[PDB]
């Protein structure tokens, strides 16, 4: 499909006339185009948003919620199309796509459901929009993330300029279209595609932007933060991590294995909570590793209609992965399975597929263990004590997700405090952020004021 | 007084040996010294904090609260000393100092009172054999950057809650007001804060400030000060991804409609501009008065200003500016205002005071008319006892004037028309509107547990992989 821009209620082309090609990660062939927006286009979008803001605000939450509900309904009616788009653009297995769609739907529903939800001195506390919201959605879940971003912002009465990832405009565009159909007014939602190397910074630091909501890589987040010093925007940033996966000697093996499989290979490891480091107890280690290898052997790559795991999002990512693997190799590491592209028939051989890759002889200090991978590759390391394990877990710049398999309650308890991570998943696999409080303090006594530091003998005249 | 560093439980000197002189804003003479910490010192402090963190955490909230209470009590016992220090370092009128002290005490009390009240929570999972445990935990190592304008109160605001929530702290106060901060730190130590939990670093920000901000091991930065400084801090923290708590002042419009209670309004204005010589985040920075009363009001204001005494904290109504530099800046601003049309209706210079006080950094209450809405006086933060005034003749116009500003934190309105008040509640785009009157330190972490002890079924993991 060819995607366009949506600026002040119209589908338009880039003002410069430039486009960017969209490649299929399944075939490696161009399958679409998107418009490469200019600074000018961005500005226009922002202006539109500004214009629409007050009107949007005045409609009240209820009306907004109605619209949102309608949009959701529309999406539900045509979910198949969305699923197909997802399959095209990201190569996700069908099941995964379906799941994502479901999630999107549910989140929309949930966000809609928040609609309407001295003695002579009072404080009035209103909760009001921030104003103009810029939404940056990463292609990890190019629909789900959009849903997360757009809905609540919209409900709280903010106007929006959405820029999706250059890799996954299509889904986002579709969503936008759906929203428009549902009755979002002109200027309330604007859609801007384009290479971040040209416009991303500009979009971030623009004079009129009030809030930025973003999910993606840490570096990108950092950059955004740096930029926003110009306009003092409120920042909502989710920036992934390097989740340790810890399996103690007493773990239920099968379950653990399943969890590991999910954690690494769901969306080919391209997640903000994916298993990034494997730590297994020395007593079971070897056996466990084999089992894992065996499991990996059985996963099919290729067509979304039947594959267990999809491709990486683009050529560049694939290349990076390859480089990482090479680095691992050319520094001692044993590749226990995979470590290359698969060998597939027909169009699929030029897709960006990478084999499930498992690495031993793995240095705790190496790139494999210290830098985010975001791909179906993991290094494994033995452990022999709880404290040691904890130390290993904590030895990272990133602290988002973590996983633990054990039946020892004490250990679990201890990790609850010792593992310094935002989520710990044990034996298993926000709306207010978009509102600003304003206070109005009123004194209606009508009596003379007395202020400690102002002498009242100034007012016996 | 000569202040020092507190690093890993010891009072020490700077590693470089260098110090910075502290001037009295009342006399303009050097009255003390503080140590000019090095990068190395900062690093050491950070390390100490890191070391102490776990121990501090393990003590539990209750113990921490106890300590805090003790500290508060100690402060109360010796508040006079603190007051005196404040008077020395900032030249605040005695009353103001007292008020500040009171505030400090109260905030400490309040923060102590949250012990055991931010407990964790247990909520339902996605089945009857799944639970999600939500603990509230410290961020870790906190850097606290306190300003000079409320050099005790701000410290109190920063240190207490952080300490209670189980964070360890490296405090750097303003180079203009180390003494109060130091005293507070000492008090805390006396109360029983353990080694490394609280570290105190003084030093010129031009050397170390950036370094302190962007250090690898820092988890949270809490700061109050100027907007530019805040921006800089933000920029720096891209290096370490620290959680930021920033309070950055503003340019508060002061609006007086035709039906205002005159006297009260005047009093409020006086408070707003001249409290702490206008050196406050929510101080009156722009004056808008209704054309029907304007002239009279202005005179009245002028008259009031005439009556305010400057000089010694023991008897003055208003204190000096914090340093020579600030004074100079103020002077420059005034000159700019002059050399571009403006009528100085009163003041506009240093006062004429006897003895040592004439070399202090006092500036007269300054009131300016013929004031351009687009000028520096109306668009850039002043933070001094100077204000420009402008007529208004409609509500909409007034609103527009108010909103025409880069910085929007506080605002004041005097009127008896309810409709107007209502309208401003939505039309004035400011965080606080004063009408006819003058957990951040905790991180949530989740633990998801499945206890079923049964085989898991995950849509995308085929169970036919485990029929062998």
């Amino acid at each position: 499909m060819d995607t366009k821009l949506y600026i002040d209620g119209q589908w338009v082309n880039s003002s410069s006339g430039k486009t960017v090609d969209k490649y299929s990660p399944v075939t490696g062939q161009v399958i679409g185009r998107m418009e490469a927006a200019t600074r000018d286009d961005v500005d226009r979008a922002i202006d539109a948003a500004e214009d629409a803001f007050w009107a949007w605000n005045d409609l009240g939450s209820v009306e907004r919620s109605k619209i949102i509900y309608r949009a959701k309904e529309l999406i539900e009616k045509n979910r198949a199309e969305l699923e197909n788009i997802i399959m095209e653009e990201n190569g996700k297995p069908v099941k995964e796509a379906k799941e994502e769609v479901d999630g999107v739907i549910d989140q929309i529903q949930y966000y809609a459901e928040w609609a309407r939800k001295s003695s002579h001195r009072k404080i009035f506390q209103y909760k009001v929009p921030y104003g103009i919201v810029v939404a940056l959605t990463p292609w990890n879940f190019p629909a789900g993330m959009v849903a997360r971003k757009l809905a609540p912002a919209l409900l709280t009465g903010n106007t929006v300029v959405l820029k999706p990832s250059s890799d996954t405009p299509g889904s986002a565009e579709w969503i936008v279209r759906k929203f428009v159909e549902a009755g979002v007014p002109k200027g309330v939602l604007n859609f801007i595609t384009g290479r971040g190397s040209e416009i991303g910074d500009y979009i971030v630091e623009h004079k009129k932007v009030n809030l930025i909501t973003m999910t993606g890589s840490t570096a990108t987040g950092q950059r955004i933060m740096q930029k926003a010093s110009a306009n003092m925007a409120k920042l909502i940033l989710e920036l992934g991590g390097k989740a340790p996966f810890m399996v103690w000697k007493d773990a239920d093996m099968d379950n653990a294995l399943k969890t590991l499989l999910w954690a690494k290979y769901w969306n080919a490891g391209q997640s903000c909570i994916a298993a990034e480091r494997l730590y297994v107890h020395e007593d079971i280690y070897d056996t466990f590793m084999s089992r894992f290898v065996e499991l990996s052997r059985k996963l099919a790559l290729g067509d979304p209609k039947n594959a267990d795991m999809g491709p990486l999002i683009n050529k560049g990512a694939l290349q990076a992965t390859s480089e990482i693997v090479e680095e691992a190799k050319e520094s001692g590491a044993k590749i226990l399975f995979g470590g290359s592209q698969p060998s597939l028939s027909g169009p699929y051989r030029n897709g960006y597929f990478f084999l499930p890759t498992i690495i031993g002889n793995a240095d705790q200090k190496s790139k494999i263990f210290q830098e985010e991978i975001f791909a179906p590759v993991i290094g494994a390391r033995k452990i022999s004590s709880v404290e040691e394990m904890c130390d290993l877990a904590n030895d990272n710049k990133y602290g988002l997700a973590s996983y633990l398999f054990t039946k020892d309650p004490n250990i679990i308890f201890e990790a609850s405090e010792r593992i310094r991570f935002g989520e710990l998943y044990v034996n298993m696999p926000g709306i207010s952020e978009y509102l600003k409080l304003k206070n109005i303090y009123v004194d209606y006594s009508g009596k003379p004021l007395h202020i400690n530091t102002v002498r009242d003998d100034l007012f016996q005249s």
